[PDB]
Parts: C-alpha cells; structure tokens; sequence
C-alpha cells in the first residue's frame, strides 16, 4: 500500500475559484497538510455531495493549516466549466486540479485503467509529502467528510507526539 | 501513416442531441461512409467553430450517407454538458464519443501523450472501415469543413470507379 | 487499487472465542457482507482500541448479516492466548484469523514486507467476494468503527439499487 | 502523429527549372515556411493535376515567403526527364526532390513499404521546421491546392499571435 | 550446507527475562560461542520441552562461554508474553529473539516457505560468526540439549587444535 | 556468394516494346536460360552503352534459348519514357523490370542501401533458376556483352556434359 | 533445507561384509527406516571412531527395522580395502556406499565442492523416503551414535501417531 | 555485394617462381593496382587453363602497375609441387598464396562452406584496397583473362577521371 | 576425450594405389578394426617417414583383419600427385582420405583452428565404430608404427575377453 | 587436442615412499620434463601393471631429467594405503597426486563425468609446461611403459633442433 509513501512528481494545470488557472506540483503538496480527493468525472451524473461536503469543512481545515485538491481525469477547463454552470460544485473554494494525461490518477494507484476515470479515493498528506491515511470507496458508498478533520488532528498530534499514541 | 489501413476495434460511450447515451463500437464505423473528427478538449477556450461548421455541412453530409463523430478524450458526460450549457455547441446533431481511455484516440494515433489529449485530426472512413482520407492540422490552422462534402463525393466516385481517376 | 477486484484464494487457521481452532477460506467471504480489519501485532504496545471498538459495533453488523475478522501475521496460537490474558481483546467475539505464512496480508496489499507486519486496513467485502471498501491509516491515525455500519448500510443500498445513487 | 514534430536530417538530389541539379537538406526547410507535397510515381497513369495546381498557387504562395517541394521515390533524373517530356508537369516552377533511397519518404511516415512508393501527402512546415499541418488521401481523392494560402496564412497568423486563435 | 559458512547480516528484536527489549545483529554472534535454536511457533499445542531442556544446560554453557539464542517468527512482543503467561518458557534465562520478517529463519535456510515458521533446527558457531554444527529434526524427534555441551567442547577444542582430532 | 543458389521469389511490373506493361515472377526465370541485367538509373548521366551493346547480342541470344531482362530501381513508367523519349534505349527488344520495391535488387545483392539504386551487375541463371554466372562491375568499369554468348554456351554445354570440363 | 523432501534417484556400488559389491539405488531406501551416515575420507587421519560407534549400535537399530549406509566419494574397492586393511572398520556389518560420481553427496546437499568429500552428515529416511532428521557436524565435533536410537524410535513413534506430539 | 568495399586483414604464405615461400598481408594489396583470382584446387581435374591465359596475359598487366594473386584453400607447398610438377602451371609467374585456413577465401565470400574449396572468382582492387570489379563463375563456365586489361584500364581511368563515364 | 566414444558421420573423397578416387563414410569406419592416421600436410617439408613406417607394417596389420587411413586437409588429388611424384609416399597402399572441407579432422578433435591443418593423431577404431586408442604427438616427436601391431591385438583380445584384463 | 597447449593451474595432495604428503601445483610441472600417467582407481581389480612398469623405467627417467607423476580421482590418503598394502604399488618410487576434486582429472580432458573416474591417459610436459604428447587407451588396452623412453628423448631433441625433424 501507499501508506508511508511519499508523493511523486508530478505538473498538472488546477483551477480555483478566484485565481485564474495555474500550475501545480508534487511541490504544492510538501510543506503543508494537504488532503487530495478523486473522483470519476465532472458532470457525471451522481450528485457532487462527496465534493461539497469536503467544502463546508474547508473553513475548519484551513485553520488546522491543511490544503484541499479534487481531482479527476477531466481538464481544468470543464473544471472551471462545471464550478460556473452548477450551484453545487460553484461553492468549492479549494484547488481543482485537472488529471487528462492520467498521471497522478496513475501514481496514486487509483486510476480504472479501462475506464479512463479515477476512483473514490482519499489522501491526507504530511507537510513532508507522505502518505498517512488512504480512503477507497466504491460508486454508491459515500466518503464521511466529517471524519477529515478528526483523523488530520490525529495525524498532526502524533507528527509531534511519536510513541504516545497509547 | 494510417491510409488505407482499416479501423481498429473499440467500444465507447457517446451523446447525441436527442437520443440518450449509447455505446458505439468499430462496428458503426463500419457499412457507411463516416467521417470522424477530433479536436482538443471540450469546454475549452478556442472556439468550437470548427465542430459546428461541420453541423452546416452536416444536413448535406447525411443526403450522402455519411456518419459524423466527434471525439476528445472527455467523458461522454462533459460532452452533453457542453452541447447544453452553449449554444454554439448546442447546433451539433451528429454523434459526440467520449474517448476518457484514450484508445480510440491513441489507435487513430492522433493523441498527444503528454497533454492527454486529441490532435486536430479528421479522418474520412469508406464503408469498408478504412481510412481513405487523414488531415491534422495544428492549433491555429482551421481545417476546412466545406472541402469534407467534395472529397467524400471523390472517395465515392472512385469507390466505383476504380483507376477512372484519370 | 483492489476496489472492485475480487478476493484472492487462501486458507488459514482462525480462532474465535467459543468454537475451537478452525480453518478459514476464500469461500468463507463469499455470500455474506464480510469485513475484514488488518492489524500489527498481537501482545503489541499500542492499545487495542481499534479492534474492541468493533466488538461493541459487533452486535449491531451481525444483524445486517455481516460477518467480522480480524487479521494479524500472528498464529492462531498466539491470537487465542491474546484473547485470555487481556480483558480488552477477551471482550472479542468476532473471528481471528492467523496469517503467519503472510499469504492474505500479502494479497490485500497490507503486508509491510521489511517489518513482516500487516498495515491497519479494514476491507468490506460484498457477498460476491469483492472489494467494494478500503480504509488504511498510519500506526496512530485510528479507523473510526462507527462509519463501518454506515459503510455496509450504503453498500448494501447500492447492491440492489444501481445507479439510484442520485 | 508527426504534428509538432521537427523535420529529420535528409539529404537529396532536386531539380528546378532553371538551377542545374542542387543538394537538398532538412536546412532548406528550416528558417523559411516550406510546403513539401508527396506524390506516387513520375510518369504515373493518373494526371499531374495536383502537381500544377500547385504551380498556380506557386506565384502567391512565394509572396507569403512559402517555398515549395514535391518529391516522388523518383531519382531527380526522371524527375527533370518528365519536366521536359510533358507539357503540364513542365510548368512547375519550383523544387522537385528525388528520394530513391526511400528515406526521405520514410522520415515523413508516407512510404508504402510494399510498393516503394509515396502516398499523397502534403506536409505544411514552420521556419523552425516543425510541422504544422498534414493531409495524406488515397489515391482518387484530390488535394485542394487553393486551401494551401488558407493554411499557411493560419499557421502564420498563429505563429505571432499565440492563443489569439479565439 | 551451511556447516563453515558465515553468519549473514541481519537486525532483529529480542527479549530476554530481566533486560526489555532490546536489538540484535549478526554481530551478536560473533566474539562468542553462540548456539541458536530455532522452533516452529510460541503457544504452540508441543510441549516446549526442547526450549527448557536447554535452560537447564544453560548454567554450564554460560560457564564454557556459550550464549544461547531462541529463534521463531513470532514477534518479540509475543515472546515475552509467552514468557510470562507460562510456568515452562518462564523458566528460560537466554535471549528470545522475534523473526517475524523471517530474514533470519530464511537465512540459516529453516523457514518453512508455506507454513510460515521455523523448523526444528539448532546451530552452533564459533566466536569468528561461523556455523560449526547443524542439527534439525522434524516435528516429534526431539533435541537433545545434553549433547550440546560435548559439541561446544569438541568445537572449541578443534578451535585450538586443529588436526589432532585423531 | 550467390554462385549456385536459386533465385529467390518476386514479383514486378516490366515493360517491353511491343507488349503493354505485364507482371513477372521468379518463375518467369524458371524453364529458360535467362540473363538479368542490373543498372544504376534510367535517364541518368553515363551512356546506355551497356544496356545496348546487349541489344546487339540479343538477336542471337534468343537463338540459344535465352532471355534477358534489365533490372533498375526505377518504376516500369520510367522504363517506358526512356524507351520512348530516347533513341539508344528504344531500340531494346528485351523485357524492362521496375524494381522500386527494391526487392529484387536486394535478393541478388546488388542493392546499393543508401543510394537506393542497383550495382552493375549482370547475372545467367539455368532453366532451374540457379545463378551460374555473376559480373559486377563498379561505375566506369564496363561490362563486355559479346563475352555473353560465351558464358551462356558454355554453361550450356556443362549442363549436360558434366565433368567433361577438361 | 532438505528436511520433509523425498530422496532422489541415484544408483552405486556398495560393499558389505559377506556379500560381494552389489548395486544401490533410492529404491533401497524405501520401504525400511534407513539411516544414511556421509564421512570425509576412507584411510584418513582421524580415527574412525564415528562409524564404529554405529557399528556397536547397528544390532539394536536392525531390531528396530532400521538399515545403516555409510557413504564417501571413495570407490567401493576402497571401502572394501579400508575394511579389510583395518580392524576398527572392518567391525562394520552395515552397507558401505561409494559414491565417487559425487552425485549422491551432491543430492543430500552435503559434498564440499572444492575438496570433493562428503561433510560429516547423518540422516534418518522413514520407509517412504523422505528425510526426517539431519545433522551436520564440523571435522572435530563428533556426531553421538547413541542419541540415534532415541531419534528413529521417536520418528516411528509419530510416525503411527501424528498430532500426538504433546 | 562486395563490390567498394575494402580488402579484410590476412596473412598468408605464398609461393612464386623464383622468390621462395614468403608471407603475405592486405598491405601488400594496398598501394598497388593488384588482382587475385581465385581457383577450386591443384592438380584438380579441370585444364589449368584459366591460371595460365592470365600468365600470358601478365607481362602487360604488369607494365599497368598491376600485380596478380592465385588463391585456392591448398597449402603454399602443394602449389610449388604443382609449379613444378607440372608444365603448364609451370608458366605461373605471378604470386600463388595458400588459404588452408580457408580465412581469405571467406573473407571474399568466395568459400563453399561444404565442399571447402573456392569458387571461381577474380577480383580487382584499387590501389586502395578497394573492390572495384567481381568475376564469379560456376565450374564450366571459363573466365576471359584477355578482358582483364580493358577492365583495369576502365577502373584506372576513372580512378583519375571522376564523373567522366559519359 | 573420444576414448569410447563412437564414429561421428562424415563423406568424403579418398585416393588408393589402385583404385580410382572413391568415395567414404563414417560406414567404412565400421565392420572391421579401422586405424586411421592424421597428418600437417602433403609435400610437407618433414619427411613422410611415419606414413611409410605404416606402410610396412600394412602387410600384417591387413592380416590381422585391419584398415589404414590417413589424414589431411589436403584434397584427394594433391594426394594422388604426392603419390606419384615421390617415391616415399609412392610405396603406400593403404587408403588417403583428403578433407578440405575439415570436418573429419574436425570430428577427432585434432583440428588446429589457426593453421587449418590436422595434428599428428593416431586412433584405433574397432568393428562397432568405437575409439579404443588415442594418440597424439607434436611435430618432431614421432610415432612409432611397431607399436600399432600390439594395440591392435591387445584391442581385439579384450574385445572377447572382457575383464581377462588381469 | 591439448597437444602443444599449456597446463592449467591446479593444488593437490600428493604423497610419495619416503617424503610424508606434500602439495603439488602446476609449477611443479614446470622447469622439468614431468610426465604425468592417469589411471581409473587404486585398489581397483585391474592389475596395477601399468603403474610399475613405469617404475621400471623410473631409474632411466630421472636420469633424463624426468619427473613421473601418477594421478586418479582418489584421496592421497588412499594413495598410500594402496603402496603400503600392496607388494606391486609399493615399488613406486615416483609422485602420487590424488584429484577428489576432480580438477586436474577434468583439467586434462581425461575425466569420465559419469563414473567419476580419469581415463588411461598419460601425457609428457616440456620444461615449458606445454604438452608434447597425449596416449590414452580404453581399459584392456595396456600403455607400453618402454616406449616412453623414446618419447621425451624425441621430445627433447626437437626441443633444442628445431625443423631438424628430417
Ligand atoms: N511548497
Ligand atoms: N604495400
């Protein structure tokens, strides 16, 4: 498994509500506690819930000084696309980044290679770049956005903490 | 280069003003004249003149028995997305594959590896499932869809005509 | 990722507080919601909060027919003797399988080759065998037991309610 | 596909009305915007046509700084041969590269390996040699040579104006 | 065999009544006589018969220089657990070595690929780290640990008389 | 060396005065004493001398039974014009093979690979399609086509007078 | 290590007091608890002590259905002549290998390829020929005839009574 | 084909009428106008016929700065047996080299890899060591030593007169 | 080494006083005690005295039911010429195989690579096509032919009278 | 052949009446003219005629200055058994090596891989280490120990008259 890994490199274009697109890398990932989020496609037809949900406890997240990206295979341009011409995913405030070349889909292990889509995972990521939580859910069973911050704190206190976990 | 070779096997999801999605194999592009065009990605900032100038010629196209398809490598989804949410866009009546795997795009070998996405590529396909005509063009370069109803007519005239081309 | 792959073959002894050692195979995951929750090691220093939290959702899983086991490269021997000399894991009911040969951790992609120890993961299985849910945490960042009935609940939903996932 | 791609070293015997037999480089195609055009066989059955069409957009396409090619596995021997031995392939102005050796065909992927001949090809090249645009039909199906002044006032309205493309 | 090879390179926790736990390397072995004993599992259903035969003996051994070495894949923690919850193991002074990556099992070529565990196997080396006496048995035929002192002694007189061995 | 070997497998266009293009094969070498002769390129700068002064000899050879064909990379069309468009080249009787394919130049070895163009070579093969007799000379250096009817004789006699060579 | 492998096929002269050289093969050591003992040299230096010492225990371990083989890579001539030439050795009763091919001391893993002699092994094969119990002692350390009895009682004991083992 | 390509690395001995035995190397093909020809073997059946026209040919050759050398895989020593015991040969005043290790002769691709004897061929090298003319035969078919004058001549002509053949 | 080992295959061309040139096979090697005799070269500068020494003791060797051949790379013909052209090597009777082709000196491993000439070997072979006796010496040490007579014989007794061998 | 090659490097035991074991290598051979005779096995039943006889001619030997050395794959130890336990060997005076490693057996070419035995070979080595000659006859077929005399005294004078060999 991933877990205990470090992130791999990788560019790819993002798009945030605000910034107009912009470039992002493993880079962007080292330094700060950022938790990345796959998904199948922009415009499919389930409903962006999981994406939301992720966006009501951005505001917390943030203060825990922890960075949100969603990603799918779709290019940041639908991304923009779809975050304008929908109510649901235009209140995402966090990065969008745009995965066509399938390369971090790829290096996340979380790529259908058949289909071409991403899957339901989850990442949290240390300010070092590695991976200390994975989540991988199938189309129908819905990932617990509350659980986010709960599981970063523990992340963070035993960052500082090693051994005390009990 | 690909011209005369016959068109490889795939199976895709597509969208279609009017009938919901359905899926699409080389088999469709077999037993007609079709024309299939490819082109960046959708949502994208250059304008979709060059799919909806095909939507013009497409009334004509279809007196002639031919088929036209459009193909990215966005999901079938964006595409209807798309055709919705822009008026532009929103005139095409032919077929809209989605190619998120890349196959159908990589064995036209007309995807660019590193961006993930299709070249500008349009190629015109004899009843037989071969490729009889291929012109790519890059970004900038328009291709023009006028000269597509005078070189299906020639492709038909010397497909029962053989060696009569002079 | 294994999401959506089917369990691999494998036997193994198991011990459960009552029945007396016994054996244990791919089959035994097939037909019923199963849930399988990887662990370190026995006798280890980290409290075994995470597998009790469990018992106590035991009650409750076994009336949506889901059946629990725990897995450690540990041998059944050393899981019984666990089960009595500590109160904690004594208050177990569920299944304990033994996976010294590391052939199952192996399988699910949880053994940490160097260590020779398994990763906290928890897999549930749907009753065809396959892998429809992957959890795994870093040592310290603590699976949650109360999200797995909802886990089983909305995966049970999707079972017979394809595509009604909004 | 070659699109975007720099032109490979190659060296070649031409003829040109006028100039004795010359040398020919992948320099000569480089620093000038350069249309090379494929073709069969000299002496071929089926008409000129496409080669003097091009003679006739060879006075305006000089003005846009254009330079053009044609070349045929031919040696430039039969290729000054025909030129004089035939009326309308006498008025062509410009270059006629011979490629016996097959490797300049090759190079453009537009040599049928079985035949040793070329296909019809016409290949659109920027000052820095890359190729910008490419149209390859089978043989029945003519090449507009008027849309060639299209083309290349495209590609070089681009070439100074990135992303302008709408 | 490995009779007169060199101990390979290795890193593993131990335990040992009175210390806590602490690590160990090939480098253990070397400097001293030292003779490890390997078995298949802790808690297992055989009377650790062998193990204590060898506590006993263990008072002489220490006199002639010896140390002695338990081996199992079992992890350390288990050990200890074992020693503690049993009267038998409980009586064993020597140092407990926990093989649960099976390096060690595998490098002194007694770890049963399928099962997972150790056999029956007991060596002997010389202060220089090389194997001098190799004896397994398989499940049921017993160890003698009284015939252990006459071997040291005849390996440490051979030490520093070679050929008089007759 | 090629001395004593048959003729390998091919199939090409030819042109001979009189009869309108027409196939042939390394069967058409099969059954008569056939003499293959290998130029350079038609059209080009040094005298058909040698192909003529074959011309000459031809009457004769045909008495003994024997054809001859000439063999150049160039395409059957080229072989026609020079027939037509010159006075030395037209007054050839015998068969004109086009090998652009190349093949039949490189399955006598003959081939020069980076001029794409065939060596002087000439060649008699026995009604088996054996290679009795091989000439190649370098540019310059001419082939003498009276000591033809020699070669062709003596192979003859040979034929059915073996040993009987002195 | 060869513990629970079955014997492989070899065939070799044997000596034994009262029949003259008779041939050997695995075959011999199915059926019978056979008890196979390797050595360094016939007419070597050190006494030969550890052959005798079984010689004194053969009239037991006959009672007990057990066949003793001593083994060298020494020809069978010389085992004859050693027992003849000598007084210790010529006590023996039981079977005296030789196995000069070295293919016999090759398969017990046991032959020391740079000197080509056997180490000092002795194994112990159950009626179906598989390989019980090994001991390897160094030149020096001296294997205990005695403790040979004890190891094949209880190999039959288990034999008849699997588990019973404790 | 051999055919411009320059003479491979020997060393043989030779013999020639007066000199006795000396070695020869490629250098002594450099530098000089030299010709070798190659024969099956001495005091072979077949009239010697073609050794010695080319001996009435020498004294000329010779005055062309051209030098000549006989080649069969025979021993130098049976080629002075043959000078002399026999009067024909025994006109042979150019060199006779001896190929029993066969490696000139396969160098010139010239060897008959069964038979182990030489084909009948002349080559002609330039003072460069290059092939500038190759002359196989098949046994019967004579080799016309009187056209070897013309041909050197040619292959010195255009030695200094590049272009100037026509 | 080829003691023991059976006549590999082979055909080649040998001369006899007597006879006209005949062909051989490994199947004259056969039926009858054969001793054949390698040799450098004909009308080599050392002095045939080990061929004739053979040919005196021809006489009895015959009666004895044997065969003689010599050996070398040289052709039956320069046999056949050193035959009559000295009076040594005129005296012998026996058979000269010639092989140019090297494959029987090849065969008996007596072969030098470099020089392509055969090694002063003698072997014996009896009726079954079997090498009973090698015996190779360098050039200056001799052979001696009396001691062929004995070999023989002492060949044939053992050859009925296996293990009478003292 | 091994005629004229070098020996190779070896280390082995060896034993000799009157000095007590020593070690040989493949300098021992050199600086003498040694000759080294192989034979199957000591103790063997085959009359050890061939190993005296040579000790006959032992006295004459060293007054040439050769050295006599025996070889067979057994142990030296046996080597000496055998001269002590037997009338016949005893009166071998010369050098005893013994190959269990089968190394210098191998080294010569004489090995039997599948008995483990060496052939009845002997071979004479120059001062040089290169050997003169090679004998080696099939059991039964006896080695003349008189004609060896001859040998290195033809083998001595060719030594110091080069070519002088008539
Ligand atoms: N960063
Ligand atoms: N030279």
């Amino acid at each position: 498994s991933l877990i205990g890994t470090e992130v791999q490199p990788f560019r790819a274009q993002a798009f945030q509500s605000g910034k107009d697109f912009f470039e992002v890398t493993e880079a962007d990932l080292k330094g700060k506690w950022s938790i990345v989020v796959f998904y199948p496609a922009d415009f499919s037809f389930v409903c962006p819930t999981e994406l939301e949900d992720v966006q009501k406890e951005y505001a917390e997240l943030k203060k825990l000084g922890v960075e949100v990206y969603s990603v799918s295979t779709d290019t940041h341009f639908v991304h923009k696309a779809w975050h304008e011409n929908s109510p649901a995913v235009g209140s995402i405030e966090y990065i969008m980044i745009g995965d066509p070349s399938q390369t971090i889909s790829r290096q996340f292990d979380v790529l259908n290679e058949e289909t071409g889509l991403a899957d339901r995972g989850t990442f949290i990521i240390d300010p070092d770049g590695v991976i200390q939580a994975i989540e991988i859910n199938a189309d129908g069973i819905g990932r617990d956005a509350s659980t986010l911050i709960n599981k970063v704190k523990a992340a963070q206190y035993v960052r500082e903490n090693p051994g005390e976990v009990c």
